[PDB]
């Protein structure tokens, strides 16, 4: 441990480099090795950007929140987390350095803290200083090595063991004459000298890659999963779209598709009903049909109520009067569908609220010669009446305990980017011109599928117009959805450049390119 | 160099080990790397299976093929390929050891030859004794290290330089009493002790993954591209089926997409023509149109002549007397199009050999009342008349100087393995019932741009069905077909396993596993 | 001859509590690995596994005996290759060594990236393996994560001349780091290394798909490639599975409460639904039958040809009125997911059944064109429930089977119902299983059975899986080979799954 | 213990001649013996066919079959079972030769166990690794 001063070019104020070990390092025997691994003499000597090492802090930020939150780990350093790959097992602590863009004319602290496996993280700088921590100022911070111990009572690692942290907050309030001022914080790291692999094995692991190669594809190349025929011609942004509620377009990096999603949504767009007894009370055109259940033949209540993929457009509460769903049907025969038309259809009977506008087994159709217990095609292809985007954006609403997915929403200050199609009208029953809005393309995903996410980070992605003259920037979440963020009915981005991987963050990051 | 000798286990016979160095290495001294960058002390200590490094010699086998063709780099060693992403530039040789099954009772030769930078392979065992060579017998050969050395004029090579090559062919015939016998061969490779890395740089490469990491999504949940609603339901093979000259589902790990196809098969199938005037002579009914092509709005002859991802199903020469094929067809107006339904329609005139049984933009419509130079949508969706398998199967003739797929075949002995989907038929225009076949789907090669083919070699993919209680082989080439190999109308693989990658495979390579 | 692929690093042990000694003799005497014995042949295809092993007690016969009082342990194990080999042969396996928390490849391309040595036809009997034992911890608990050995066809097995079989057996003894760690009970969950098997003959075994008929027969045929079958279904894992049940005579009796309607067409084919005293929510998730309860196929949209028969009666307060036998089948004579499918709803071929009146249904025969075919493909698994999985023997196996004669009922009266004879086939009888619960099967490893005729003068051997089934190694052909039911079992010894016995069944005669 | 090795005439093989103690003899004292009487010396150098001692292996024969059972006793050896019948009591070990007519044509293995008094012989090769063998 040490600290050396500079003086700044103009001699007023100075920076000061700080090396410091607040926990000492137990440097493993590794008697229970098999054999112990070498690194590349330079992989000690690179410094490498940390996945999530990147915090701005403005006067707004208070001394509880985190700013930093790190497992000590081969994932903090980019050659470490390559070659992790290629080994069974790991030791050895990380050499940390808190590069602080301070000024001599600011005030205000850091707390950076080094916090043990197995204990949780306090929201608060006054609960910080129990632990071994360190206290940079503002005025005279510029660079701090933190000597991170790697924290552990076993010989080396195997992948999936809990680990020691840093953690980083705000000790004492950003201040300056400026309203505008930041302190910009970057985290970089590399393997202490002691740091060593275990044992050879093939480079296939579930840990994810610490670099995405995304494949180039523009969006309007990508499947529309709500409106597979149709292609994506605009991304889209709408503030009034504060949750989606969505069952089709609906992935994460963990489990795959989810709710009612699937990978081939143009193979699962079309279903079948078989068409019951009796229609709805006062439109006796409105006979009632099940959609049949291939994977739920038994109608078992923890396995989905509707066929994998099929239509969840939204038509409002009680308003068949007003509006509807519009789809191709015809009867089955040999070896397919007769007298194939344009009918009116919905979900539910349009007054019970444990059927109508919800996402289960039972529709009508208003065709008013249905036979009873035949088969019929269902293919949706358009909406009609007052139908317009923002009765499709909201879907029918999911029920019981089949595994749908969840009504997601961006954090605060941040908006969704929809995948958006225009759906033609088709004429004489009558449909209307509509747009419809995916969460997330599977196309895009799939990538991810194949790299996979650090656990708890997000993608910070660039996506490219006109080869560099416009450059958006989103988050990727691995829960499906992509966000953007926001100053100020919705707004057209061009489904014509393609996507960049940028860098990892934290949900918390805030994106610096403003839409 | 040394030899040594071991008795086999009853003294029938021996075995040797023999270390050679045909050529002298040239150890670099890497006086212009701007760092030497040393391996893990245990990569010099691991020899692994080489990509490619496998091949049976059989009693048919002749003394001019070449049996293995491999370059003397990075990608021979599994943890070396891994390793090198991570670098700028490499040098230094490579042990090879050639691990031959060889027996007593057998007779004849093998040689391994290393062959220098720009100089060719020559198809002859009589030519390779001019280069560095060494020479086994099969009645006493079991390990054979090469010491191959890294034959450069360069300080150390970056990516895209030419490189030595190790060769194998048989010498002198392999003999035996029993019909059934053969010499298995294997390849495995270290790093010698003078191989160097020279540059640390982000692990972001164009070179090929060793290790192809594939979805475990089974054919059933993959897009059938020629036939986008309706669901794979079965690997298809056909011993007739000779040939591929669609140009939908056509696919190469080098330039992505090819022909007229893409990766949003779903959002493609639709297009749009405009009705010209007259109609095809005998037959008043069938209109003229010209399909629109927003791709290519002034016509040139280099850039497709059909809208991308639009129907290229065949029908047959001069054959609308017999059969048609069958879309949805309807007139542009405000927001989409009216009156939609079933027609007849297909390419060209029905009479001449550049635009009938022809992929290019004119076609003709069974409408009598298309309006001249009016638009109508067409959706294709059927086949009618005389249609089967086999005529929908042969694709429409590519014609002129735009980049069409090429007509491709597999090797003699192999059969494609197809994804195939029920088309069903439509009743009053009225279809057939037909089963539509892909060469490859984009959900499968999509996982293959993200970790990229070695140059050279092919996928063996293990296609895995309950669990392993039968294990499928197949060869899916970088030229986007996928192949079985055969013994002894149409067979059928069910399409809810998946696929597993095995291993790199020369395209010579013959599939253990037979169907 | 001795490899080491990867170092053993020895524990110091500070940590435990006590450390115990083995007798300083079973470091020196190598015995057998209980489930080290595996088979190649010219058959067997390039990238298989042969033999895969937990690094572990368990890989020696005294060890393993003595890990059953023991909480924990330490240290690797030397392995030698016992290799039945002969002159002609060409071939090479890979051993490979799996680190503890790492997943085994499905290819000889990644398993040579790992700690591997590469054993030739030629000369590896008795070349000696370091098994060694990798941890980060100073001695393991029970249920920790293991290190495996993993054996591999590297290059498949060829000859000159004539088309031999190899068998490799391993054996084993402890390095001298080898310790255990606490005495407890010798109660402790790892599989005894030898299975004693009670002397029971296979005609005092009840059949759990036909109750009152006696084995009569061990029986194979080479056309009985698949069970489907629910009854008679039993692992070492789980007990009994999919509606089996460890009283099969007990379970054998349902009632159905009788429904409202008919089968179309057949106005006498009255419906009922099975009574579900284990599932009286009705469930998708528990079984759609009584337990225990009759799985004979009856055909495939058969009616007309050929039904299930039963003694039906109607309940009482004084038990059952009027029992006699009927026609009875699974769901309607059309529909594919009610047809020859094992659920709630039947039809039985009475007019008289009252709308919800309660009915007894006891199977005892077939009738019409029912044969021993058709009762051996039960009626299919339907729905989300925990159905026991459709199983197959390996290529060149064939399932032996528990075989009791079915007697004809006879009535002489007009339009009296007439049962025709059958065979009757389980696939394991729940009294030969019993004692392999107390025992264990060692972790994915196989039961190599000697079946005992004529005082010890005829030996068939028979592979017992885990997964509920004998299979026997045959040669040519035949849909009614018999093999005498008044034997014994012996348990001969553990070997992999992908062992091929040598004995060989001429079912040919 | 030894094991020497002879190449057959033709060279297509070998012999080989193990000698091995699987478990060590304990020589009795005979402290409590009366009186100890020697053998005639040519005695311990005459090999005689053991009663019993002659098995034929086919490829029919299980690895569970025992082929050959023995107890150690005066009876192995022709001299000291008539030799016996003038003596009470009697201590000591066998050298016991098994003859082996093999080639190296064939293939396959036997197990010979020794197995102590009051234990049973299990009818598998798998249970015999368990005994000095």
């Amino acid at each position: 441990e040490n600290s050396k001063t500079e003086q700044v070019t103009g001699a007023t104020g100075i920076t000061q480099s700080t090396v410091t070990a607040p926990l000492p390092e137990a440097v493993s025997s590794l008697s229970l090795a098999p054999t112990v691994n070498a690194l590349d003499p330079w992989v000690y000597l690179n410094q490498t950007e940390v996945p999530g090492g990147t915090f701005t802090v403005s006067s707004a930020t208070q001394p509880g929140s985190v700013l930093l939150e790190l497992e000590i780990s081969p994932e903090l350093n980019l050659y470490t987390s390559h070659l992790f790959r290629m080994y069974a097992g790991w030791s050895g602590g990380f050499s940390l350095k808190l590069l602080v863009a301070g000024n001599a004319f600011s005030a205000g602290k850091l707390i950076a803290a080094i916090i043990p496996p197995n204990i949780e993280v306090p929201n608060s700088a006054y609960l910080l200083t129990g632990f071994p921590h360190e206290i940079l100022d503002f005025r005279t911070a510029d660079s701090m090595e933190i000597i991170a111990p790697d924290i552990k009572n076993i010989d080396y690692h195997f992948r999936g063991d809990k680990l020691g942290k840093l953690v980083v907050m705000v000790y004492s309030p950003l201040r300056s004459t400026s309203a505008d001022f930041e302190i910009e914080i970057k985290l970089t790291s590399a393997p202490l000298p002691d740091f060593k692999f275990t044992m050879l094995v093939p480079p296939i692991q579930n840990n994810a890659l610490p670099i995405w190669s995304i494949p180039q594809a523009p969006p309007y190349s990508m499947v529309n999963p709500r409106s597979p025929l149709t292609p994506v011609v605009e991304l889209y942004i709408n503030s009034s779209y504060a949750t989606c509620n969505h069952q089709l377009g609906r992935y994460t990096i963990y489990q795959g598709a989810i709710g009612n999603s699937t990978f081939n949504p143009s193979g699962a767009w079309t279903a079948t009903c078989t068409a019951e007894a009796g229609s709805v009370t006062g439109n006796p055109n409105w006979r009632y049909a099940l959609l049949d259940l291939p994977d739920n033949p038994t109608f078992d209540p923890t396995l989905p109520p509707v066929p994998r993929g099929f239509c969840d457009w939204g038509s409002g509460v009680k308003s068949g009067n007003k509006q509807h769903l519009v789809c191709f049907t015809g009867k089955k025969f040999a070896g397919g569908f007769q007298d194939v038309d344009a009918h009116m259809w919905d979900y539910g009977d349009n007054e019970t609220v444990g059927l109508d506008n919800t996402y289960q087994r039972t529709i009508y159709i208003s065709d008013p010669s249905l036979e009873k217990d035949a088969q019929y095609l269902v293919i949706p292809m358009g909406v009609s009446g007052a139908a317009n985007d923002d009765t499709v954006q909201v879907a029918p609403n999911c029920y019981g305990s089949w595994d749908y997915a969840p009504t997601v929403a961006p954090p605060l200050g941040e908006q969704f980017v929809w995948f958006r199609s225009q759906l033609p009208a088709s004429k004489t029953v009558n449909s209307v011109p509509v747009n419809v809005n995916a969460l997330m393309s599977p196309d895009l995903i799939r990538s991810a599928y194949a790299s996979g996410f650090p656990l708890g980070k997000v993608a910070l992605l660039d996506y490219v117009l006109f080869g560099g003259s416009v450059v958006r920037q989103f988050k990727l979440y691995p829960e499906g959805y992509m966000t953007a963020n926001t100053t100020g009915t919705g707004f057209i981005i061009p489904a014509d450049g393609y996507f960049r991987f940028n860098s990892w963050v934290s949900p918390s990051f805030m994106i610096s390119s403003v839409v």
